[PDB]
């Protein structure tokens, strides 16, 4: 059952893989990728050697929990899980986990810097993504890090969401920088307990740019992006203040001048008015009110692609696992249980 290894030394890195995985190549180094051949299926296949996985408890449930959302997602507009190995043969030699996925080439920063879209193009992504994202959601699982770079398409067009935020730090989201600039205003400042609806946030700033080609909110700091975002969708009233947990911040707020929301139409200047409509309902500043991703898929923008029979959920997924104390060793071997109980996909 157990198929042959064979081990070799790449960019001063040990690389130990099953016979099928051939002609290994480097493309970058959370862990080290190569690109490899698929014998077995005959994909292109990219290999991630994770490194220390099991270093601290916060590493070790770090890892499971990358591994257990991996295995769970079985979806056309999402990364999925094509195999996992360790060359270990048992549980107290198992020290390093090897996960595979599909080889992606470009990402959505390639074809909005490059090309032109039509409103068709625009249409069809937009589509995708929330098709993607109603899956997602309905396993109450949030992606927190939806952003161009972490979204791939192929020449025909067709786009899987990759990248999950597992939980960034401070020094990465500080100053003039992508990685801040598709977040919504509730975590970037930390205002309150956040859910699902950042994601839909973070779907209109990305609508908005492949319509204009140019960012929608580039702050240098977090307190320029928020003037940005306030000038745009207008300050809070009462109702929403009263839903923001720290004094301070609500003092912040109150200190800026009010300001109306803009009219949309003078901001995205000849667009589809059905997109205006669209995005007028994702980026709004109150996440109780956000359209979901379910409500914006049968919204009339999309008719030409919405099919309510073919727009699938997910089962059911148990994340109890994220409450609970438990030992390094205790994390280690939960995450063997769940590498030799991998079942490859058909
Ligand atoms: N700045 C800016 C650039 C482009 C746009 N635009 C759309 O939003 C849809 C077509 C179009 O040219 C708007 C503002
Ligand atoms: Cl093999
Ligand atoms: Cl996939
Ligand atoms: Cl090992
Ligand atoms: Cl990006
Ligand atoms: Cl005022
Ligand atoms: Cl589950
Ligand atoms: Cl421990
Ligand atoms: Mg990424």
């Amino acid at each position: 059952e157990r198929p042959t290894f064979y081990r070799q030394e790449l960019n001063k890195t040990i690389w130990e893989v099953p016979e099928r995985y051939q002609n290994l190549s480097p493309v970058g180094s959370y862990g080290s990728v190569c690109a490899a051949f698929d014998t077995k299926t005959g994909h292109r296949v990219a290999v991630k050697k994770l490194s220390r996985p099991f270093q601290s408890i916060i590493h070790a449930k770090r890892t499971y929990r990358e591994l257990r959302l991996l295995k769970h997602m079985k979806h056309e507009n999402v990364i999925g899980l094509l195999d996992v190995f360790t060359p270990a043969r048992s549980l107290e030699e198992f020290n390093d986990v090897y996960l595979v996925t599909h080889l992606m080439g470009a990402d959505l920063n390639n074809i909005v810097k490059c090309q032109k879209l039509t409103d068709d193009h625009v249409q069809f992504l937009i589509y995708q993504i929330l098709r993607g994202l109603k899956y997602i959601h309905s396993a109450d699982i949030i992606h927190r890090d939806l952003k161009p770079s972490n979204l791939a398409v192929n020449e025909d067009c067709e786009l899987k969401i990759l990248d999950f935020g597992l939980a960034h730090t401070d020094d990465e989201m500080t100053g003039y920088v992508a990685t801040r600039w598709y977040r919504a205003p509730e975590i970037m400042l930390n205002w309150m307990h956040y859910n699902q609806t950042v994601d839909i946030w973070s779907v209109g700033c990305i609508m908005a740019e492949l319509l204009t080609g140019r960012t929608l909110f580039p702050g240098t700091d977090h307190i320029d992006q928020l003037k940005l975002i306030l000038r745009l969708v207008g300050t809070p009233g009462a109702e929403l203040l009263k839903k923001i947990s720290s004094e301070s911040a609500r003092n912040y707020i109150q200190s800026l001048a009010q300001m109306p929301k803009m009219n949309f139409a003078n901001v995205f200047i000849g667009a589809n008015p059905l997109a205006v409509d669209l995005l007028e309902k994702m980026l709004v500043l109150d996440s109780d009110k956000r359209i979901t991703a379910a409500q914006a898929l049968a919204h009339a923008y999309f008719a030409q692609y919405h099919d309510p029979d073919d727009e699938p959920v997910a089962d059911p997924y148990d994340q109890s696992f994220e409450s609970r104390d438990l030992l390094i060793d205790e994390w280690k071997s939960l995450t063997y249980d769940e590498v030799i109980s991998f079942v490859p996909p058909p």
